[PDB]
């Protein structure tokens, strides 16, 4: 068990967690102001998403906080709290989402046109906010700008054999 | 000053900040769910805000996450580390209000109709992310349900008044 004490520590960290209200995700911190992220369970399952563009700071000693927006127009803002094995985040879902994920379930950077067409087409508001705490069952270090972590659609038993250790190599690359 | 442990220490705190991009703002955490603010600099200077339903966690001791939603559409996420003196806030402003900032510059209660249907009429994306990083100039225990604290439009030399304490009386109503 690592201690995450600086920007640094943290920079390049994969993570699978899982929110109080049972949805699984997984994230990955490229570099220090890009993201990938990968959706295993809730509304949005299926969802996956590369060279997200973000906001990454440290507030302070081990904490650590991302703030992005998305293609469908969703806002995230995640607080990772690793020393504890916990996160806090919050999801602005547009009204869109809520009523059809379906759309949105996909390699979101394959299909930017339909994702912008519909956000600005469909229902904004009432926002569907989601502030939930979160477990984290999976760390391990990647390494920074790996381009393997995240560069496939989730399957049921991914996050499995990412946490049994049958998924990444020794080069944490895909087997 | 003092230490701030827990959730209860945090409540009914009144807190004015200034970002590093210089907007000056404030704030009061009413009660364990609602929020009352003040925005003194910026984008829109002038907004103030009362009885704003929001999410409150203590992420871990003595440091807080807020969350919620707006009536013009504005997300925003804050981060409070009262211990030092320090905030990190990040705000999802709508295009519509990067662009006419002044509808929304207004007690926003008495418009709340004015602000949904501004919303859906003009432009939401891009947004405008604005994640900053801002030093506390001042904390005050205010108690929780206390309507005195944002009770009027803000005023140029309101902040400083706060500050060397010309606003409040003793039972932390205003002068
Ligand atoms: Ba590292």
């Amino acid at each position: 068990t690592k201690t995450f004490k600086t920007l640094d520590d943290f920079l390049g960290t994969h993570f699978i967690y899982t929110y109080d209200n049972g949805w699984e995700y997984e994230w990955y911190a490229k570099n220090d102001h890009t993201v990938d992220y990968r959706i295993h369970g809730g509304m949005v399952a299926g969802q996956w998403v590369t060279d997200q563009k973000a906001d990454i700071v440290m507030l302070t000693e081990g904490i650590y906080k991302i703030s992005w927006t998305e293609p469908t127009g969703t806002d995230v803002a995640l607080d990772f709290m690793p020393n504890e094995k916990k996160l806090h985040g919050t999801i602005f879902f547009p009204k869109w989402v809520e009523e059809h994920p379906e759309i949105t379930v996909t390699y979101q950077n394959e299909h930017i046109d339909l994702m912008e067409q519909s956000r600005e087409k469909y229902a904004t508001y009432p926002k569907l906010v989601v502030p939930e705490f979160a477990n984290i069952t999976y760390m391990g270090d990647a390494g920074q700008n790996n381009e393997d972590v995240i560069s496939e659609a989730p399957y049921k038993e991914m996050p499995n054999d990412i946490r049994n250790g049958k998924y990444f190599d020794q080069n944490y690359h895909r087997l």
